[PDB]
């Protein structure tokens, strides 16, 4: 692990402040702006849709990423929600109505022994079976979430390869000639993450990023600075 | 069927003729600027890299998308192609030598079989095995080029679930917050090919294009037109 404290000028630019964790799978190597914040834990939101739908879909909660989840006809804030879904939308537009409804199904003990077995963040589900990850007890650090990624990335994860592929199609975000990028967005009032990995054609560059997030003004903000700083590593053109 | 002439635009005012055929798969419907040309079969080229991985897959002739594919030594022109490949890379940048040693390692009978197994095309595989597609007897025209990606899409044709999720994540070309591409490009001396499919929230669009192409110049237009009918169609913005 090494410490690059230069790239708190993207945040200091933004008038903000946060961590951004990189790893080089190619060379097994760490690089983050704070490596105490980097090691700090703090409530996953909705970044926790990736465990969730690894859960879902191994126990069939969810068939396949073209299966359709029925509004369930309560109107909520935000537009998009207001709708069917499948996982790639639901992913895309965190649709937490569609998450909690998949948490009630997997249930308490199959979601804390899952989870347990992912080694995910301190494993903790406390709090109600459907918002623990909003409101409950569970708590990730970026670091923690580099070592989950990295085992989705290589299917290690104590679910099928297949959970574990279509996981990975519904986290594609943007691609190009240049990279792909597979990721999830979060935020919870206090904090907003950032965390997936970049694809290029000979590496793999994962990433996990959280920001002090006082107001959802700054939202956009999650992927700008990780931009700017795999920028300037010169990961992304 | 249904014939937009209007799409001609495109071509005339890059001096050049060709078809781009659209299949609108909510509505089961298609559109082509030449009806004629949209059946016209021609060498697939790299774009039977598609089935040509699928078969390799399913065979276990390739273990999964990170195997290596060492460069054999021989120096040829394309500088991309005199390196180490694998699935994602091999298509990326359409390294024929690794497919000519997965048809070989296929050999005819097995690729016939599974031609035949496909509908792909005229199933012809005259005459060399490691290069039939790009000198020998194989013909496919855009309308049945769309038809084996829509079986491709639904995971319908006659290999392994898995072999068909591996190939349309290395049919990856670009995606962003409006749309996804999942396509391959070819070409021989006479004609140039772009063919997949544009995921959209709630739609898929399949397409098909091929053009004339005297010379390599051109070959940046196999993309071009067909996004510009895309926006024309209102498909991309
Ligand atoms: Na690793
Ligand atoms: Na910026
Ligand atoms: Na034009």
């Amino acid at each position: 692990w090494q410490e690059n404290k230069s790239w708190n000028a993207h945040f200091t630019e933004h008038k903000s402040q946060g961590v951004v964790v990189l790893w080089n799978e190619n060379k097994q190597q760490g690089f983050t702006n704070n490596l105490k914040r980097a090691n700090q834990a703090f409530l996953p939101a909705s970044t926790f849709k990736i465990p969730n739908s690894l859960i879902a879909l191994d126990l069939g909660v969810v068939k396949d990423e073209h299966q359709v989840f029925k509004w369930d006809g309560q109107t909520r804030d935000i537009a998009t929600w207001n709708r069917d879904h499948n996982l790639i939308t639901a992913m895309k537009y965190s649709v937490v109505p569609v998450y909690q409804e998949f948490a009630r199904q997997i249930g308490e003990a199959r979601m804390s022994k899952m989870l347990h077995a992912f080694d995910y963040g301190n494993e903790d589900i406390s709090g109600n079976v459907d918002s623990f990850w909003l409101d409950g007890g569970i708590r990730i650090s970026a670091t923690e979430q580099i070592s989950f990624l990295r085992k989705l990335y290589h299917n290690k994860l104590h679910v099928s390869e297949r959970s574990q592929r279509i996981v990975k199609q519904a986290m594609l975000t943007e691609a190009n000639g240049d990279y792909i990028i597979r990721a999830k967005t979060g935020y919870d009032t206090k904090i907003g993450w950032w965390v997936g990995w970049v694809e290029l054609d000979d590496n793999v560059w994962f990433f996990a990023m959280n920001m002090d997030m006082p107001t959802s003004d700054g939202l956009g903000l999650r992927q700008a600075i990780t931009k700017e700083v795999l920028k300037q590593e010169k990961i992304i053109p």
